């Protein structure tokens, strides 16, 4: 049982060569003070005289003093040892991946506006800013800026949309007379070096590394980037032989290197400063620069609803040197083409990192030639379809040809509590409300403290720690959950069904209550006409049945609604649950079936013959109590906390007391 | 010599109609003295306070 051995593994998790470690200084001295003792010069000397030892004690002190220095720049020395970030990039960027300044906040538009020229083709050209207010604060907008120039057909009727995408900043180009000696250095805070763009003299030239990189373009146009240990970005090119060497393609030969400069080639660059990481979800907008006989009619959010969404994106802290350290490493493995499905991760992890708390990359074996990836929009967990296809695209660059890139979101476990915190009124002059703005970060502290690191198992009580560490005048703090799943199909269980991974009691399984069309027809004066009647139902679980299964009962049915077959009966038991309705309608019937130590849920309403459309909505959201403590996780199910989007999941009750 | 003191219940409406104002300590009243209004005598919440 557990783990039996043979001399097994090695040196701990991680090397440490250790006759480096620190050690206290009386154990220092206690090493060395032995040192001196035995030398052959003098066995005479007694050391614990005190005379000797303060001065003995004096040569630990500079040789302690010293050491941390020898000792230190071995972590430094060493990645994954680096305790300095700006030493873990530098190995990093060394290994070919580096960590980024924070990335704009980025989104698209699509803008209906009429010219007022009527000409066949504006375009937007690449630079005009627009404003967006943060979230719910109107104080200040956000401006972000046209990422590139676009252009529109001009609609008959004359009213055109063109559509473009917005990354958030202002445009800052900058050009510099290249020369010989002399860094090139952008000083500016606030840069990305992913919106960094360039012009030479003319043409421009792409750090290989993560724009294109694959084009007929020969690789003598490149640069590099590098971070001043300052906190500034530095530029960098390749300087003779620029591309890989020789005669290459050219029949003449000799050498370029390129940029002589002399004057040669004056160097402009354009790029954006950014705001962001506060600017993630930006709804309202302002079309905030003018042209020529341009008038934006009107700016409507978001083309392609997810339909969940939120306004822009990215910024970034940027900084991390936890998912940072390990990470180049896979780089540092892997070639820039990205093949290992890790690979895939780690790559997916560079560009978006700041997208992306979390991605899952795998393989579904059903679908071969699909890379499928489970990534975390990290402000959301759906990323907005055009991400989606973004990335997709930008990562379809790095890929096997016949491999197609595939992203879903995954299903998602959601985790609805109700929480019962107590606090004294007195101990606390701090305004109460507040406090509930404390608690509600610190929430999601424990989360993104473990839960979407590895989604592993689930402890609700640990994440309840935090919570009741949060203000320390909380005198108490309870809460209950509810395990919750969404569906996609009300109509009919997915294949497989589901399952919770999660021993959850029975009876205890639940879903949400939803109106239905009934043919049957309902008038009132004034109303005339109406259709018909409309009420609701809702998915229950029916009791434990021995073997631990149980079949699913629908929701309350009148009279006349479902046609009786013979086949199908009202289920008509006695356990099943049952919503209190105006109706008192007690058909029930079995839609389908389920059993609990499985965890596996199944049903179809092609069982019923209820029609599809008869019901109103598409999705509903699914209701569980794990009867176990902890909530396990498996494959692409995870528990996550996202209250903003989903506040309903989320619940907290605040208990004052004196 | 001893603050003249007293205690006062006082009804008020929050603007704001949260669930609990303190008053904190150090709120100053006027008072006159016995029939005259001259001055009033000025006089300062004793301490934090909600309701």
């Amino acid at each position: 049982a557990n783990t039996p051995v043979n001399y097994q593994l090695t040196r701990t998790a991680n090397a440490i060569p250790e006759i480096f470690v620190g050690g206290t200084f009386a154990e220092i001295k206690q090493n060395l003070i032995e040192w001196l003792n035995g030398q052959n010069e003098f066995l005479d000397y007694d050391f614990e005289g005190s005379r000797l030892n303060v001065l003995c004690d004096l040569l630990a002190y500079n040789t302690l003093y010293i050491q941390q220095f020898g000792n230190a720049a071995v972590y430094e020395s060493f990645m994954r040892t680096a305790n300095l970030r700006s030493s873990v990039v530098q190995a990093a960027q060394d290994n070919g991946y580096l960590p980024t300044s924070k990335s704009a906040a980025q989104t698209e538009i699509m803008l209906t506006c009429t010219d007022a020229l009527n000409r066949n083709y504006i375009t937007i050209p690449r630079g005009t800013r627009f404003l967006a207010y943060a979230k719910d604060t109107s104080v200040n907008p956000y401006n972000f800026v046209s990422r590139e120039d676009v252009i529109a057909i001009r609609d008959k009727n004359n009213q055109y949309f063109p559509r473009l995408k917005l990354a958030q900043g202002r445009i800052v180009r900058t050009e510099i007379i290249y020369d010989k000696l002399t860094p090139i250095i952008i000083y500016d805070k606030n840069i990305d070096r992913n919106q960094v763009k360039l012009y030479v003299d003319g043409a421009e030239w792409i750090n290989w590394t993560r724009k294109s990189m694959v084009h007929a373009g020969s690789t003598s146009t490149i640069y590099y980037m590098r971070e001043t240990i300052d906190g500034n970005t530095e530029f960098y090119f390749g300087e003779g032989e620029i591309s890989v060497n020789a005669s290459e393609g050219a029949l003449t030969a000799n050498y370029i290197g390129g940029l002589k400069p002399t004057q040669n080639s004056t160097i402009v660059i354009e790029y954006i400063s950014t705001n962001g990481a506060d600017a993630n979800g930006a709804v309202g907008f302002s079309y905030a620069d003018t042209l020529t006989n341009i008038t934006v009619i009107n700016i409507n959010e978001n083309p392609n609803d997810d339909p969940d969404f939120v306004g822009a994106d990215g910024g970034g802290d940027p900084e991390d040197i936890e998912r940072i350290r390990e990470l180049g490493t896979i780089k540092r493995e892997t070639q820039q083409r990205c093949v290992t499905a890790t690979d895939y991760d780690t790559f997916v992890s560079e560009r978006f990192g700041s997208i992306i708390q979390a991605v899952q990359t795998f393989t579904d074996s059903t679908k071969p030639g699909y890379a499928f990836i489970a990534a975390k929009p990290k402000s959301g967990l759906y990323l907005t379809t055009v991400q989606r296809e973004d990335i997709k695209n930008y990562l379809k660059d790095y890929n096997l040809a016949p491999i197609t890139p595939s992203i879903i979101s995954p299903n998602y476990l959601f985790i609805k509590t109700n929480l019962k915190v107590t606090y004294a009124l007195n101990k606390l002059q701090e305004s109460e409300q507040w406090l509930e703005g404390q608690i509600i970060d610190k929430i999601d502290r424990y989360y993104t403290e473990d839960v979407e690191i590895f989604n592993s198992s689930f402890a609700k009580s640990k994440m309840l720690t935090y919570v009741d560490d949060a203000d320390h005048s909380v005198i108490g703090s309870s809460a209950t959950i509810q395990m919750v799943r969404e569906v996609q199909n009300f109509y009919k269980t997915p294949e497989a069904g589901i399952k919770y991974n999660n021993q959850i009691k029975d009876r205890s399984m639940e879903s949400n209550t939803f109106s239905f069309n009934s043919g049957r027809k309902v008038v009132n004066p004034d109303t005339g006409l109406e259709e018909d009647v409309l009420y609701d139902v809702r998915i229950v679980s029916t009791d434990r049945d021995s073997k631990g299964i149980g079949k699913v009962i629908i929701g309350p049915f009148a009279s006349g609604d479902v046609t009786e077959n013979e086949n199908i009966q009202p289920y008509t038991g006695n356990d099943f649950n049952k919503l209190a309705n105006s109706d008192g309608r007690d058909k029930y019937y079995v839609i389908g079936e389920i059993n609990y130590p499985a965890d596996v849920i199944y049903w179809n309403i092609a069982k019923i013959n209820l029609t599809s459309e008869k019901f109103e909505v598409q999705t509903i959201e699914l209701y569980s109590d794990p009867t176990d403590d902890v909530i396990f996780t498996r494959d692409g199910s995870l528990i996550v906390f996202e209250n903003d989007l989903r506040p309903q999941y989320l619940t907290i009750d605040l208990e004052p007391i004196s």
